[PDB]
């Protein structure tokens, strides 16, 4: 079952690029090598963290090729696919497969609000485009699309769709959400989470995957936390999670993407800034990030 | 001739942009739509809005569309063009393209993936506004962005010298008069405040709205203009009478989204063979039939 490759810690690096959107493949390569060396379960490139929607088809392809040449099929490489048009999403999926991705992550990016049925047909078309397994990128924040349970059931029954990145339920009722969904979705479907500040509780509650922003930059401490959570070691996991709380606070206040760019600059892992119109943090805010990193190290 | 706000007033008609499955604009069908708008004497032609699928067309096809509209109009009617992009640099380039291709005005939406701060939206608008000599309208369409302009941000933007208008969504409580009374004193003098959401725009205009950014007018400009003129003249009962002829269409817009309905209507009227850009899908068999009935009711 291709669901297996979606499990565990999936690390989402930034995609360093200049002001014109040209990917800095040297810096990107350094980030990938760092993740391979740390032995994350998968590398999720071109997610929201990796600014896929702010890069051209060609620059996305360049990033995937570079990551594939490094990982050499020895660590799962997942690539963000999204586009406003179905035909572009299909093309991007085919590109990712040809460039060496092992898995696809599909967000229902929208302009004109889509019906549940329209989202279904879009997913089916992209799923049919390649032999790769696909995860549903369920992120109403960025996509402005909300999956009904009914739609999730339909999608979980498309042959190569084997996983979902869920948002944190407003509830923090991860156990309740998993108890509701698992019986409804296809057997062994991988149900995971993003929103780093809730992911240890989500994993302790039974979540299959942490789609992790912090891991894309600091894979080592993120791995230690994830392993404790996966083992159901709640005492240890909660202690380790507390070390990240200063970083979590910053994620919640400012959005993880702005914080992670600031952190990457502090660690000399990038000189890039977010793609405009996204703007970086203030000097005082960057200082808070520096202090948050100190708490971890 | 003093204030560029004046070109944004009245009926701004938003045609579809006919295009094949690959996103190649059908310039022949588009040309006829533009010509029909000019013949009906609409106040402005608003191409490449959400109705005109601007976000589903390439920079090159968008330019082709603007060039064609300018070619047909030859400066006889104000041409406004939608110019949004996720990236500031692409939005800037689209604006420059539009000016070079013969647009008279620009319409700018805060297209988002990663949610933007109020300040981030400000700098994006300022960069685009600074990129050309054209006036710009703020495209306040939160259903396509989930970006809420705070009143503070509207004040900031309305002070950008060449931003002279805004397309507001319908207020949730339908208090047009209250909204206008709050905004007019805070925004720059003579700022043109208009509305979209066709089923609410007769009321909005009667309450004092400056512009109807109109979906139905892009296809059926003659009855839409009759309606707008009655509302503008303060002929409230005539306006309401005319508004009621559109009510079958209004109900379909509200249920299914105006874009899907207007594509159905354009096909029914033999003005396009195009379908919405996938993943947007057309209406059902029975639903198209309701559109046909709505058009008969109108005609
Ligand atoms: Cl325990």
């Amino acid at each position: 079952d291709m669901a297996t490759r979606f499990k565990g810690l999936s690390a989402f690096p930034i995609t360093p690029a200049d002001e014109a959107g040209r990917v800095d493949i040297e810096a990107f390569s350094a980030l990938i090598a760092r993740l391979d060396a740390a032995e994350v379960d998968s590398v999720g490139i071109l997610g929201s963290t990796g600014i896929y929607m702010y890069l051209t088809r060609e620059e996305r392809r360049r990033a995937i090729e570079a990551a594939a040449t490094i990982l050499r099929g020895r660590r799962t490489l997942m690539a963000g696919i999204g586009a406003l048009r179905t035909d572009e999403a299909v093309a991007l999926a085919k590109d990712a497969e040809a460039a060496g991705a092992d898995a696809l992550l599909l967000a229902p990016v929208s302009y004109t609000p889509l019906t549940q049925e329209e989202a279904y047909h879009h997913f089916a078309a992209v799923a049919g485009a390649t032999a790769l397994p696909l995860a549903i990128y369920n992120n109403p924040t960025t996509t402005r699309f909300t999956f009904s349970d009914e739609l999730l059931v339909r999608l979980a029954y498309i042959p190569n769709i084997r996983a979902i990145k869920m948002p944190l339920p407003a509830d923090a009722d991860y156990a309740g959400e998993l108890a509701r969904l698992r019986p409804k979705l296809s057997d062994d479907f991988a149900i995971g989470y993003s929103g780093d500040w809730g992911c240890t509780d989500a994993t302790l509650a039974g979540g299959d995957t942490w789609y992790s922003v912090v891991a894309g930059l600091l894979p080592v401490p993120a791995l230690q936390l994830m392993r404790a959570a996966q083992a159901g070691n709640a005492e240890e996991a909660k202690r380790l999670d507390a070390t990240f709380q200063p970083l979590w606070a910053l994620f919640k206040e400012f959005g993880s993407i702005r914080v992670i760019y600031a952190a990457a600059n502090i660690l000399s892992l990038t000189v890039s800034e977010p793609p405009r119109p996204i703007l970086p943090l203030t000097s005082a805010e960057r200082q808070r990030v520096e202090e948050a990193l100190e708490a971890l190290s």
